[PDB]
């Protein structure tokens, strides 16, 4: 019966109903005019046909490796471009928050909750004729078989790109500890309080959990020490919840910031390696500082870490991720001079499109054992049987899946991926061309335009018979991928907004916050600007081996 | 024993300990440099001789009332002065927020808890010789000599700005949503959350409390008819939880959104006033959207009255407060083109500077009353005995007191006024100089010059023997106040950058936020922009009876 329901406004105008059969669009500050906002004005069509595509920007990135190689070498050209990449970014995302879950329209309960996830595009009404608004049939096809026809791997198909499991150990760690689902209270709620990236997989979410966690000398935290190596506390000696299966052995049951990175051993390695850092940041700041107490030592050695953290996501991570012959740079200064709000909200979308399940390889290999996914689930005893530095050796030789490109979610998580239909179907999610019309980009006129491919094509124009009403996350994860990458055009172009207000909205790269004395000096600081997953390995791990996010 | 105990870093330089005897001042974008920070560049010398005093901006204020009228007639003119204006009060405060009572550095604990109240200057550290760092004797003056002396009432000293009750209790009612000090953990920690202008002193700070306040009806609130009188619902009605005397009747137990309203009538008066106006906005949304339910119309409504509230704070007190010709504006849109944080943490100084306890008259006088302190508190029968529209009439005659000159402290509130005093040496409040110093203000070189008097200033002498380790809350009380004026210099400078980021700071005024479709097309918009007290008194006060913020 709602009015807005066809979601008639047009490139971020606001629909508002007036009347029980009419509606009304607040075109303000949008570039556009009129009844629905499509009537561009002079400096909007301007805008308009010197903007170039995302495909064409890319294409730019990923080719012409001699001009990129004299600019990476030029500083200040160097910083120029990072700064335009940054820019084209920006004003994607409300900041401050708007919607969520339960509210359509912006509210002071959807600002000032934080126990939602914000919203990117607002819900579709509740009492909407169809899911998607007035397009597509009284339901959505059945879940199960969108899953199995154009989700579920046949036979394993490899990143192009040739990301390893260190990059997608790194990936699942760094993310969860934003991506904290509070299943309590339902799919739309999160546990992450911070909203960003805070190491509370590290140090834990409350206070009181991170007093568990820490040794309370020269700014600490517990650890024990097996075979002359060190790895994280116990259950048993901390006291710290974590949630393990009953016939776990108590010795096996490590104890570290995020509660559920006992499920996987390349959690627990990554853990582990973090934990360690922690601890020679501590050294360091120590041998830096004698006259420090084991407080100030703990919480400059956690901003030390946040720094490290970010760096190592922008100019490893995404550099990997990317295909980029230009370096990406992690430099705060280049946001001093313009408009940025230093704050964020994690988005429920944000959460959805990096459930990059078909990483996943069918077995875990490990020096030379192939272990499957029952056995190599909750663990540990796997880790402390090879050891850090094999399990760095043997991730980084093991090539990780391609995520795009469809028919390649491992069968072993299928629930998990069913879920991730049916949870957005419950947040009431609206369709893919609404969100790629949302962050500017070109609506899909077919299924086949898509995918780039006809089968996949068919089984879905066959399932959803509407392209206007294909769902964001299937489509996802069987869009046409970029040529030789791991993703397609709508998850880099709905990710990376998302992943820019999620780190360089982050405290510690405001202009009061971005200077030496904040990290214990200039030897912190250059700990943060130097960081780097092979600097992270090569200090922590025995041996120094060589790591990577490619094979 | 701390090397950074004497503060020697200048010019919002951040002191960092090298050693047990050694510091580093960090002068990143100080624009100084040297050992702390007192070496100028060029720009900076630039900036400073043509930098006018803040007593020379107030008089260009304050005086010329021609040219200001001429000011006040021109669109353009006064957007651009305005401009001006807001822009004078930012980069003055840290936002992201930094320190708070526990932590004189920078750390997470300290940003991301959001139950302290921040810091504008770091604590004194505990291992200091003095009080104040290195300065003064052992132990600061004995607090209660010190208010007898020169904070204490001797005779009633009117506000030369005229100031009225209608003011003061407008100043409480509105301060009192943020300045809510939670005494079971410490004068350093707040229960304002939202650390900000949320109305929860409407609508609660919790969503059970607002949900115990709502009638689920048309979005109102929950009301009681009284003599035809519409007042807050009761306490039996409603079980929220009160601040009352234990002889108070359940009849009188009036349930509104902040706990300890119901102690001063004044405030009651307010929190009435400001029920009505919701209910009426109410009506207004719901005559404009028959097809709006019960909580888009409340959370509409709540926006709404933010901004109204916004509106009068800048354009009636604010402007009654500054005595200017020149006629501020509330508009954020002034800032869309600027660099401005929309978040905003409360200060801890912010809510010290802001006890204006001498408002308070020697009684309270209403109609043909004239009620005492123990006669006037806890005592809402007087408001059913002479009403809503009596209690206007008679707060807009009575003149409130000045705050600043000293000794106008009335006697019945004296363990208050002890309280602040005492508190702030708990919460190792840096001196007057210091503070005069971080919003660049001239350190006084004596006493006299602080008072611009001999006798006060003579008392404070012997009591404190350097002017350097004078306290910041007694010197904001005794300060020379501006010509004819309720305040001193101190005062305004570090009041109004905090009120800036605690009003435009509001989510409310960011680009996404300022919208007609925010608050229901432009009806709501033109409510909020067409907002003042007289409009607020006349809207909901019986007989419509004049008021204002002065005599
Ligand atoms: C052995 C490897 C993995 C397993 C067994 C696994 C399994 C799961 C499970 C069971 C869930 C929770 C489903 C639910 O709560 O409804 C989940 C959620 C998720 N997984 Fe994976 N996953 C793995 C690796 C990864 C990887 C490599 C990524 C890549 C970033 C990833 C991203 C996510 C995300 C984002 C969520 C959503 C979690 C939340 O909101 O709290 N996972 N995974
Ligand atoms: C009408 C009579 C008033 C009385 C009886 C009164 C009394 C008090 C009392 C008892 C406190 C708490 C002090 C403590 O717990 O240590 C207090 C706090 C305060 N008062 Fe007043 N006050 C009055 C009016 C005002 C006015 C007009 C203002 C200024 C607008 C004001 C500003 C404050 C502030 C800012 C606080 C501290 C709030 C907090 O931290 O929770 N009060 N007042
Ligand atoms: C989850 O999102 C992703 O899949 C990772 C990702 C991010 C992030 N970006 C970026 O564009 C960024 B984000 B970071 B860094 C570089 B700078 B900084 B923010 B600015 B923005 B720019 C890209 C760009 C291209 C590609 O592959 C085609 C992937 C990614
Ligand atoms: C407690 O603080 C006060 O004493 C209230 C106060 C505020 C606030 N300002 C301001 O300068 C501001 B900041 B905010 B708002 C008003 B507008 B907006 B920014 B523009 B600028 B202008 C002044 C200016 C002068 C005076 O007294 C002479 C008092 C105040
Ligand atoms: C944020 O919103 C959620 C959902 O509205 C609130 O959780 C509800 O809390 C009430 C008690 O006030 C319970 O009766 C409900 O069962 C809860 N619902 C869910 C889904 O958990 C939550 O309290 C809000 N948070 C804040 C800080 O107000
Ligand atoms: C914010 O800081 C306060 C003070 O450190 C925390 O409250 C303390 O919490 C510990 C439990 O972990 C208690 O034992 C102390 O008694 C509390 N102190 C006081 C004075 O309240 C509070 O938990 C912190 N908040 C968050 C969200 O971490
Ligand atoms: C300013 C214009 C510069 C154009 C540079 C060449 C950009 C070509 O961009 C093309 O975009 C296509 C879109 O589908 C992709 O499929 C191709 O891979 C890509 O080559
Ligand atoms: C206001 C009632 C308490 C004040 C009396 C105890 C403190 C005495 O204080 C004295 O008060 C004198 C008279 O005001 C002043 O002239 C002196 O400067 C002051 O020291
Ligand atoms: C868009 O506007 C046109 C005319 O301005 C109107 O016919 C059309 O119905 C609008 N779109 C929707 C979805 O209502
Ligand atoms: C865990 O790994 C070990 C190898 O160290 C293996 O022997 C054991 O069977 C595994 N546990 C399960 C339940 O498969
Ligand atoms: C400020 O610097 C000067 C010279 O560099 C030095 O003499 C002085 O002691 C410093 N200030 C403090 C408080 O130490
Ligand atoms: C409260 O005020 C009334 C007048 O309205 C007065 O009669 C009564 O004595 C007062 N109560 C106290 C305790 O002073």
């Amino acid at each position: 019966a709602n009015p807005c329901c066809s979601n008639p406004c047009q490139n971020r105008g606001e629909c508002m109903s007036t009347g029980f059969d009419q509606y009304k669009c607040d075109c303000t500050r949008t570039g556009f005019y009129g009844e629905n906002c499509t009537t561009p004005e002079f400096l909007t069509r301007i805008k308009l046909l010197l903007k170039p595509t995302p495909n064409t920007v890319h294409y730019i990135l990923t080719h012409f490796k001699g001009v990129w190689n004299i600019v990476n070498n030029i500083p200040f050209l160097r910083s120029l471009i990072m700064k335009y990449v940054l820019t084209s970014r920006s004003y994607l995302i409300d900041s401050p928050p708007t919607y969520n879950v339960h509210y359509g329209y912006k509210s002071w309960e959807a600002f000032s909750n934080l126990s939602y996830y914000t919203r990117a595009l607002p819900p579709v009404a509740d009492d909407c004729p169809t899911p998607m608004g007035v397009k597509g049939n009284k339901e959505l096809p059945d879940s199960k078989e969108v899953l199995e026809k154009v989700l579920l791997r046949r036979e394993f198909i490899p990143d192009p790109q040739g990301s390893n499991m260190m990059f997608a150990f790194f990936a699942q760690h760094f993310t969860h500890q934003f991506f904290k689902t509070d299943h309590k209270r339902g799919p739309g709620f999160t546990r992450g309080l911070g909203h960003g990236v805070d190491l509370n997989h590290i140090y834990g979410e409350t206070l009181d959990r991170q007093h568990k966690l820490r040794l309370f000398k020269d700014g600490k935290l517990k650890y024990q020490v097996i075979g002359g190596e060190v790895y994280p506390p116990t259950v048993k000696d901390t006291q710290v919840e974590m949630i393990y299966p009953p016939h776990i052995p108590e010795n096996l049951q490590f104890a570290v910031g995020q509660e559920v990175f006992g499920l996987v051993p390349g959690l627990m390695m990554y853990a582990t390696i973090w934990l360690r850092e922690h601890n020679r940041v501590c050294d360091i700041l120590k041998q830096e500082h004698p006259e420090w107490g084991d407080e100030q030592l703990f919480q400059t050695s956690r901003l030390i870490l946040i720094g490290e953290t970010i760096k190592i996501v922008i100019e490893d991570y995404v550099q990997h991720l990317s295909g980029y012959h230009f370096k990406l740079k992690f430099d705060p200064e280049l946001l001093f001079n313009q408009q940025f709000q230093y704050q964020n909200r994690i988005a429920s979308e944000f959460n959805t499109l990096y459930h990059w399940h078909p990483l996943l390889p069918d077995t875990f290999n490990i020096e030379d054992q192939e272990y499957s996914f029952k056995q190599f689930l909750y663990n540990n005893s796997i880790l402390l049987e090879h050891g850090l530095t094999q399990f760095v050796e043997s991730f980084t030789r093991q090539i990780a899946g391609r995520v795009a490109g469809g028919r390649n979610v491992p069968i072993a998580v299928q629930a998990v991926a069913k879920a991730s239909i049916d949870q957005s179907r419950e947040m009431k999610y609206q369709s893919l061309n609404e969100y790629r019309k949302r962050f500017s980009l070109k609506p899909y006129t077919s299924f086949e335009e898509l995918t780039g491919e006809k089968e996949m094509a068919a089984e879905l124009k066959a399932l959803y018979s509407d392209i206007d009403v294909m769902e964001l996350y299937p489509a996802l994860l069987v869009e046409k991928p970029r040529p030789d990458a791991i993703f397609g055009e709508t998850m880099v172009e709905l990710g990376a907004p998302f992943s820019l207000k999620g780190l360089m909205g982050n405290p510690i790269c405001s202009p009061q916050y971005w200077k030496p004395s904040t990290f214990g000096g200039e030897v912190g600081f250059k700990i943060i600007n130097t960081a780097s997953i092979q600097s992270l390995i090569c200090n922590n791990v025995k041996g120094c081996p060589f790591t990577s996010f490619n094979v």
